């Protein structure tokens, strides 16, 4: 189940690595596609990264006099899948979502036909018209998608908070009083100083499943093998919650404290041999 016959004298070799980090909580999932095709004199390398990246959210109590009664939540404020690489010889011919998607599922299809035809679509329906296709799919509740960069070396998507439920109606990610309340007495658990679990969408509370695509090129010879790092990771906010008894609670955020903490994982890819490994990571 590792071939497969998509059409003529053309197959797709499917690859697929596991990478895992306990210091990053993050899991790399990916499937590398190579398509073989003699009518398309090109090679070319379909990766569709999953996994979960941990949302990494803690609430707990701040150390040091005069903060007894003062509480901390951090929380993923933006999810970071991207893809790199600068060997020469490589070039990313696509990439799904290709656009700013914000509706809370993402479902797309990247199609391909024999003769080096490849066409995205955003929704996985019908019909059956290619040789072979790679879906993507993800739900994010509360937040939107978007892709911060891309050229021919790199693209990185982006899954940034948006606007969330609350009981007295909707709330901007930037409102500083997002995800916080009294606790009922002054003896209370740090956790109680903010929404409980049924009022934290999935990206906040748990974490986020990737699902993204991004096919590569590669010219055809002495260009034997290429190397390509992948991230995923989080950004993270700081909302303190302090509470002044018998008055009310003070809130305020610290935006972007902990920026860019990705687990990068370098990977090579070996087009005559059709194989993949991992060389490192952090
Ligand atoms: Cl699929
Ligand atoms: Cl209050």
């Amino acid at each position: 189940t590792n071939i497969e016959n998509i059409g003529d004298g053309a197959e797709v070799i499917k690859r697929t690595e596991d990478v895992s980090s306990k210091k990053w909580g993050v899991t790399q999932n990916v499937q590398f596609d190579f398509v073989k095709d003699k009518k398309y004199n090109k090679d070319a390398l379909i990766v569709k990264m999953q996994g979960f990246i941990n949302s990494r959210t803690s609430f707990s109590d701040v150390k040091g006099s005069g903060y007894e009664l003062t509480k901390r939540m951090i929380w993923p404020f933006q999810y970071n899948i991207g893809l790199t690489t600068k060997d020469p010889n490589v070039s990313l011919i696509n990439y799904l979502p290709k656009n700013k998607i914000e509706t809370t599922d993402v479902g797309q299809t990247l199609g391909y036909n024999i003769g080096g035809n490849f066409q995205s679509a955003p929704s996985i329906g019908g019909n059956g018209s290619f040789n072979y296709s790679k879906t993507i799919s993800y739900t994010q509740k509360s937040y939107v998608s978007e892709v911060d960069k891309q050229n021919s070396k790199s693209v990185k998507w982006g899954v940034k908070a948006n606007e969330f439920v609350t009981p007295d109606g909707k709330k901007s990610a930037h409102d500083r009083y997002l995800f916080v309340q009294s606790p009922n007495g002054p003896t209370g658990s740090a956790r109680e100083y903010f929404a409980p679990d049924n009022q934290l969408p999935p990206l906040v509370q748990s974490g986020f499943n990737p699902s993204f695509i991004t096919t590569l090129s590669h010219e055809k010879g002495s260009s034997d093998t290429s190397e390509f790092e992948i991230s995923y990771g989080r950004n993270l906010d700081i909302t303190y919650a302090t509470l002044f008894p018998r008055t009310g609670i003070y809130a305020e955020r610290k935006h972007n404290a902990f920026v860019n903490r990705n687990f990068v994982v370098r990977y090579e890819v070996n087009w005559k041999t059709h194989e993949i490994k991992v060389k490192g990571h952090n």
